[PDB]
């Protein structure tokens, strides 16, 4: 009936598909509950402590899983961790700071690269849509990876760009921002903390009305993502023989190094949730794209009964997200992005325009 024990179920059961211990699990619900503040002692009739945009409900968890073949998916929550300062963005930038930097002061990793960035993300009067959210890797072991997103429109939307251009430049990443496709904007900016091999500055750009083939041709790592893979990915998310007309597709360009200057990582996301007429439908997009790349379409379905009790076919977006991962050197990842629905189930639609 609280917001946080949903949220911690919802987790128990995904840890299970994930394959965690029962330490670990633990571990990571009492994190998640650390991340929600007061929020997570909030009863499930009040309305949402805040109008986030992480998801449509206003939930301010979500979950996702990134698949290879023949492994387990690996799974991941996105938080809001200033969800209880509400819709003060000021504020709400505030506390998901200081969760952050609590999480670095535990788990001994730099926040060098946020500190830097600080002021250019967090001005007095920020705008929205968001201030911070965090993402956690819920990795064996119980030191998870941590993401943070940030908002490039924080100063104005019109100064976005501007201050990803800022961004990139006080990290070392001088030539990343003209090697970045064009787009119709920036929605946000993300970090990797703690331990990563590589880790990434990344940067999501959205684009209006993109087709198959644009999917294909914007990438700018080296080496080029398949073109007839990323199309196919396309067609299958958004049920195309068509350009996504809607909810726009996403695409994340990542920077791991400064020698290239180029990106060294593509993502696209597809908000398969304004596509479908419920979430039966995206549930059989989303196990054929991993039934393409060779993963375990079984552990998904486990999955999504694991977030939620009702039938697929009552709602809509429950399955909110589908992306096609590319790094360099790195397999080929597909990621499914799954809604909490703590606040409300989207009734089904009769017909997709």
């Amino acid at each position: 009936a609280l917001l946080g024990d949903l949220a911690t179920g919802q987790l128990t059961r995904l840890c299970e598909v994930a394959g965690l211990t029962e330490a670990d699990t633990a571990a990571y619900t009492g994190v998640l509950i650390e991340s929600l503040g007061t929020s997570a002692g909030r009863p499930l009739s009040l309305p949402p402590p805040s109008r986030t945009f992480l998801s449509d409900d206003h939930t301010p968890v979500e979950f996702s899983l990134a698949f290879l073949p023949g492994r387990a998916p690996h799974l991941r929550v996105l938080v809001e961790p200033g969800c209880s300062s509400g819709d003060d963005l000021a504020e709400n930038g505030r506390a998901g700071l200081r969760a952050v930097h609590t999480m670095a002061d535990r788990w001994g990793f730099s926040t060098e690269q946020l500190d830097r960035l600080e002021d250019l993300f967090f001005p007095s009067s920020p705008e929205g849509p968001l201030a911070l959210w965090c993402a956690l890797e819920l990795r064996s072991g119980g030191v998870p990876g941590v993401k943070v997103y940030l908002n490039p429109a924080a100063n104005g939307a019109d100064r976005a760009a501007e201050t990803v251009r800022e961004a990139l430049a006080r990290l070392g990443h001088l030539q990343a921002f003209d090697a970045l496709p064009r787009a119709d904007g920036f929605p946000f900016l993300a970090l990797d903390l703690g331990d990563w091999d590589a880790p990434r500055v990344k940067i999501y750009l959205k684009h209006l009305g993109m087709s198959a083939a644009d999917a294909g041709s914007l990438p700018r790592m080296s080496p080029a993502p398949s073109r007839e893979q990323l199309e196919e990915f396309f067609r299958t998310a958004g049920d195309l023989p068509g350009r996504l007309a809607g909810r726009p597709a996403l695409t994340c360009h990542s920077f791991t190094e400064t020698a290239t200057g180029r990106p060294s990582g593509y993502t696209l996301h597809v908000p398969v949730r304004d596509y479908v007429r419920h979430d039966g439908e995206a549930r059989d997009r989303a196990v054929a794209v991993l039934r393409e790349h060779d993963m375990d379409s079984a552990a998904l379905d486990r999955a999504l009964a694991a977030v939620s009790p009702r039938p697929l076919s009552d709602g809509v977006g429950l399955i909110a997200y589908l992306a096609l991962v590319h790094q360099r050197g790195r397999p080929t990842r597909v990621t499914v992005y799954v809604s909490s629905e703590a606040y409300e189930v989207r009734p089904p639609r009769e017909t997709v325009p």
